């Protein structure tokens, strides 16, 4: 029952909620769980919200301080999608503060690196068991997705990181099978930087969108052929730019270096469906900070330095705090003959933002899918009044 | 196994409490889920609370301004029938403001409507995945029943309205395999307006008991073949005036037009059993507010002029507050010869009535089947004590 | 998979505890369901709780009032057996203030009665589904067991009562099978008035020791043939009383009249386990209050007038509340030859006795299985500081 | 299915954290079970944490007094690892102050020790029903392991002790088949005292690490063999101390008397894993106090009185607290060719040792497995502030 990915994506001409679970809002009383940087990953049983806890609830004296990243009390969890993350219905997957997590059909690998900044070690499990264990190669915050991996013929592949945050890294895309590397190459290409890739799959490849933190306000592509299991690195082609912070569009984009001039921020974690015609990349609506976001139809914008924007849906305004970005896919809509993009957007609220009311930073989360049809329009913020909480 | 409407009606007697989730109670101190239009949909494995969260607990801050009926951080929730609904127990279907869902026998499709009153679009679930969307056609709040659907040989049958909630609207009658709709039609008849319509199922057809909210004291019924999926609609035909508001009841009824006069309130969703001498319809007792709810046996309600009410019972006293009521019926009752007429009744507290105690609105709920013996008799209110929430 | 009755019981020397709740300890701060009259049933996939609950919880404003038995907000829960029932554990299985719930091998039968004094009606339930319903047949709190039924080759026995709690009243012995009436005697024998029997299969038939609520201060007993679905019924002939409230023991008891001289309280429910030499019965060790619990060997307490204490067990010392206890089995240990006696006692805290303390009462359980062979000792009492919740 | 110890260990060059239930943090607003002694066991279907409630949460007032070992409001839970324990996410599997689980392959035995310190009984089950009971045989606190016993071709071994906590006491080694004693010996070799044994099974035969509660400071060792059903004992031949208290490490080590000098503290619950070259010791960091964790690489500890320790991990460092530690391995993990070692640490908080912050003691658990190759590294304290709790 291995997944194939034989299908390829479906036309997208706008895109529904499917999922909202209003962590703070409920978080303001009942126990919800302090996370940050979820995805949404899908098996041949169903859609679970994955998120890194930091080992408290939000009216728990214990949220002051999780702004910061890398603490010893952090984990992987795994809820329902829609609902929000208490005890009662999360799964602990494992211990660490970078992840990711991806069904190959049969049994799901999931990954947690955990341990100190100069020392880590990533932990691999597979059907919920202790796989293997890689450790840090630069010494510097060994590093992933934060989304989910997609898995082809057996086989899972996952982007890896380690090294400076803010300059020259050590990059490594990683082929796995049941929870075992069998082979490992260091990034090519002309992608300058990676870091917290967006991956889906389609007609036995894997297109990976991500976070270029050094110099590129334009998001680096890596292109992973997985029969072969080889892949090559790029930049969008567009100068739409979509990371976080980045400086105005440019008319003409650069598939082959960054694009730089980004006023402070060096970057968001991103995704984009790169699909001709059919092309869609997310960005937040303001480019200096991360609030609001907006999908953008950019025909070719994967190939053609002069793509422009054509549609646009808003997803969440500007009066309201957005994050992090990205892209999944059930694979097991045996019901449909194309793959149905899908992402979801990490809603931010606490710190640093919000300083002046809270000692604490959480998120919510909700999670879009795309219908091959024209749709009506609405605005998903996180909802919260942030004052209930001072 | 796709469920085939083969059955009739049992006879019923009397009505006893199946369910009553005490949801306001236990909000008092436990993490209960502020909601309302409640329903219940049974399946081959059982029957389940069905209702439209509001994204926040009841002691929780953003319990205010709950009266409001769409915001963003609404969805449809299942729970466990009986239960009040927490998180820990709640499964968070989809996101919306105005929803259905039924069983086919083989699959569940349910419908959420999301978005701006002017530009709203419905998203459907075959089996709990994305399956279509139908975007607003009348631009102005398309929705739909607040109870479950009914199916028949693989084929559901719903009912939406987009357009005046005062005037003349736009309803289809739509007809779904599998989460896609296979037909539409425009509602045909002598109703003129239709809203949150009550259905049920018996000898291949479905019988739908709605609410007039333009003109219409006495309820309109739509009558639909599943076999041939065409329609036609109607009004009851007794002057036992079952909408609230109303006015008295008259001497005769008119089967093709609505009965005006109704003080101020210009409907609440009901619902009704039409079999002949075995004829069920639900009311709440005071004409002008929601409050008390009793079944009244009216025999050939649907088609007399002259019928009359013959049995009473009296399911909530009027000291108390009600409000919406719908039908549902256990379809996979396979040691039963007859479908067992059952309903629930929502239980509103707060907002409006309740304003000087309380910032909120939420419900409780009852559910009710049918016995073929006389029964007992007793009153099933909310229970709460409102004052304990001040 | 029908059960049949064909094992008798096990020799029992001493008692071990296999399950305690706690609820009233979590109570202080956990959302703890407020019940009373608790018991135990088991069938082929393991053993769960059953109470009857208030509708609120302990630290909520509702438990105020919760001394009261018959109210609209009542219910039957069923919860994991050990554990202290809260919302999220517990399935809430029907609506009512009196119940009874049994597994035939293939379905679970499960009664409540609801609605009001002198108009109530019991619901029945098999495998979940509403089956039948009875009416009053007295008009006077139609009520049953608050213990499992038994079952036997697909007929399940249940005792209830209607009309006066202090007199003459009028008990049926009702058979039934998949949760249909399928016979029903007015009680027969010398046993003067019937409440609340603790039943258990042996070799095709049910004994039952119940509760003489009128004059006996020793218990009746109800004897059934469950192959011809006859019954009879007598008092036990043990001199040792173990009513409550009950006189000083007498040497010689009678087999076939209620002994008189109560000094207060009319009767609790309770339990025995009728097998010649390896007779058991349970008991409050206060003769006035419902206080301690002891286990005493009674050789032949079921036949012989002059029959004598041999061994006692202490369950709860006299310093501590109890209440109701009734018995059960699991009747699908496979593994075992013979039927190992099981009960439980009912740790009744708050009202009236704790009046001064608080204005709730709930309890919590103690389960005990038997051994064959000799054990050591220890008290198991509630645990809670009533003072706490003052 | 039944386990057959057919695998040897795996080699072990390093230690990551799998799992971390982060309970104390959680627990300053949520409705954590208080707890000690915890454990990991597995079975085919996954591994589950299991401990010793209190019968209380920790913000509850009952969790006054929770220092106290032996209560009758004590009991065995077991909880998804990693995930910290509450009501709702507990099964309850038996009451009493000392415990010890297993499955065979085929069926869970668990076994609790309850009731008064000088006439306490065993409970055993077997699928989750009682089996059998074992009287206390030295009438002083019948007690066991507090870690997973282990099982071979349908026997399960279970150590357990009855005595003085401070002298000579009554030790036996129990063979059990589904629940029931089929052969005991007492104690044989040279070990003096033993208690809380950590045990693991490797090649048909069990190895245990335990605990010198009387004179030594050397951990004392029983070796079984699973087919002979015969074992005898020793203790560990280094002279690097692995028990709490212990005076500083001996050049040469005794294979055959306990090593004196102990400061204070006459013991802790511990293990070890002894594979030649590839043999962990576990071990506080302080020599006095229950404070920090290190794993101590020392080939042929087990035999070699001149042993040294040749590499180290911290798990804990010395500026947080600690307490038992004990041993498990996934039986049933079929894609490995050899037993991963892996084990769990029990971080205790409040009493005695922060007695001036807190009135409680409980606990939270880091479960670590191993790695055959490098690993980084990386602390893995509680993390609660325990000036939040005051
Ligand atoms: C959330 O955590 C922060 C950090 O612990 C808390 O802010 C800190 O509050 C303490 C007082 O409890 C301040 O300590 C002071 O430090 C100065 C030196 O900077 C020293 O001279 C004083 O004697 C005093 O000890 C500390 O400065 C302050 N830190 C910051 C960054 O403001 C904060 O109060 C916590 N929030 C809540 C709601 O508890
Ligand atoms: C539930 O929400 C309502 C609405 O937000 C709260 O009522 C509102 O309370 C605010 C004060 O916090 C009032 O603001 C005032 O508005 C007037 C103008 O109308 C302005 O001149 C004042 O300076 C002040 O800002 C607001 O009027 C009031 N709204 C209503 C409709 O009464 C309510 O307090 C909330 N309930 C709880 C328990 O928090
Ligand atoms: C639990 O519920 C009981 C019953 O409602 C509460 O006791 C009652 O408290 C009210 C005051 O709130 C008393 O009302 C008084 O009644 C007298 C006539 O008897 C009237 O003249 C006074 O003006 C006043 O309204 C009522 O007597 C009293 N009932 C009893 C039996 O004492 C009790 O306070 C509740 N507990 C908590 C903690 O809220
Ligand atoms: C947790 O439980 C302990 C033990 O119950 C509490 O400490 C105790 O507090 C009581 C007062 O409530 C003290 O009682 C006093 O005893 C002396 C004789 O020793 C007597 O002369 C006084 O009249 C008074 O009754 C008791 O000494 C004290 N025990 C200890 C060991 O300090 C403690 O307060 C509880 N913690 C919380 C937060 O409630
Ligand atoms: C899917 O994976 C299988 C296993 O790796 C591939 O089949 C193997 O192909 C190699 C040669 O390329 C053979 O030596 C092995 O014996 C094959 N294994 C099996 C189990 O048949 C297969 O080629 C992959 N599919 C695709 C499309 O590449
Ligand atoms: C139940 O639904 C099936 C499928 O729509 C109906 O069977 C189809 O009937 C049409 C003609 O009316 C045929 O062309 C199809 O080939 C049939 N499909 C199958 C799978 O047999 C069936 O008629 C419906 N039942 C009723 C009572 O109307
Ligand atoms: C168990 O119950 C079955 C069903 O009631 C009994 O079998 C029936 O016996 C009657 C005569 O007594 C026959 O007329 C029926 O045809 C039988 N039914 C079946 C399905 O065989 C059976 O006797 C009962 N067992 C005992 C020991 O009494
Ligand atoms: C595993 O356990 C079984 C059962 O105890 C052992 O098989 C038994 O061996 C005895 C003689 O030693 C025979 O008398 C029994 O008839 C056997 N039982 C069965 C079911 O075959 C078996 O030897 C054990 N395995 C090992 C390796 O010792
Ligand atoms: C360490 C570099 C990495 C990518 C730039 O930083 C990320 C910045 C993130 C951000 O910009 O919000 C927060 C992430 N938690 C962090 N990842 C880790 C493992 O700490
Ligand atoms: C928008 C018209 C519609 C039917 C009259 O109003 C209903 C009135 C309801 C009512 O009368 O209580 C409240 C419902 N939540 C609302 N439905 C929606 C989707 O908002
Ligand atoms: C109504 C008579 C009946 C038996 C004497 O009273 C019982 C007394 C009980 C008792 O003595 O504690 C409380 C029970 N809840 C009650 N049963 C019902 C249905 O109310
Ligand atoms: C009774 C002797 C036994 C072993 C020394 O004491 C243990 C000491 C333990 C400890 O040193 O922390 C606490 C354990 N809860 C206790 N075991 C029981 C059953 O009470
Ligand atoms: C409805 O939403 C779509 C975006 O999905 C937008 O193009 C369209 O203009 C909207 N219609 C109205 C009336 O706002
Ligand atoms: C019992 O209830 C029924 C209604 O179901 C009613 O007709 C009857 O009069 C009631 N009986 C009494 C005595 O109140
Ligand atoms: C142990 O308990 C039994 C009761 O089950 C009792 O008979 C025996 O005397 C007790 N032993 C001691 C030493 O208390
Ligand atoms: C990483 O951890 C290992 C222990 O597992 C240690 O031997 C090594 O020195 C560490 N490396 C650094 C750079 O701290
Ligand atoms: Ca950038
Ligand atoms: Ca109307
Ligand atoms: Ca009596
Ligand atoms: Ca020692």
């Amino acid at each position: 029952n291995y997944l194939m990915l034989n299908k390829s994506l479906c036309k997208v001409e706008g895109w529904v909620v499917v999922a909202k679970d209003n962590a703070i809002r409920f978080g303001e009383s009942e126990q919800i769980i302090v996370t940050r940087e979820p995805y949404v990953s899908c098996d041949p049983l169903g859609c679970k919200m994955y998120a890194l806890h930091q080992g408290t609830t939000i009216r728990n004296k214990h949220s002051n301080g999780t702004i910061h990243d890398r603490t010893a009390f952090r984990g992987l969890i795994s809820t329902p999608l829609g609902s929000p993350p208490i005890v009662s219905n999360s799964d602990f997957l494992c211990v660490g503060w970078s992840s990711t997590s991806c069904h190959d059909g049969i049994g799901r690998m999931t990954i947690c690196v955990q341990g100190n900044n100069d020392n880590a070690t990533a932990t691999v499990y597979y059907d919920r068991r202790l796989t293997t264990t890689i450790k840090t190669w630069a010494g510097n915050i060994l590093r992933t997705q934060e989304s989910e991996c997609v898995c082809h013929n057996g086989t899972c592949v996952v982007i890896m990181t380690d090294g400076s945050a803010s300059s020259q890294a050590y990059t490594k895309v990683l082929y796995f099978h049941k929870g075992l590397v069998i082979k490992e190459e260091a990034l090519k290409g002309s992608a300058r930087h990676i870091e917290e890739c967006s991956c889906y799959g389609h007609n036995s490849k894997v297109t990976c969108v991500c976070r270029d933190n050094w110099q590129g306000a334009n998001r680096p592509v890596i292109e992973i052929d997985m029969n072969a299991m080889e892949h090559t690195s790029q930049y969008l082609c567009t100068g739409v730019l979509t990371d976080t912070s980045r400086p105005s569009d440019k008319s003409i984009g650069d598939c082959n270096n960054p694009i730089t001039g980004s006023p402070g921020a060096p970057g968001v974690k991103g995704f984009g469906f790169l699909d001709s015609g059919n092309t869609w990349l997310g960005r937040t609506i303001s480019p200096r900070s991360r609030s609001g976001f907006e999908m953008l139809k950019i025909p070719n914008a994967g190939t053609d330095p002069n793509s422009r924007i054509t549609e646009r849906q808003e997803i969440v305004d500007n009066n309201n705090w957005s994050g992090y970005s990205g892209s999944f896919i059930d694979y097991w809509d045996e019901s449909s003959e194309c793959y149905n993009p899908c992402f979801y957007v990490e809603l931010i609220r606490g710190r640093p933002e919000e300083a002046k009311y809270v000692w604490w930073t959480s998120n919510s989360l909700v999670a879009l899918c795309g219908s091959p049809v024209p749709v009506g329009s609405g605005s998903f913020p996180d909802g919260a009044q942030i004052q209930y909480f001072s």
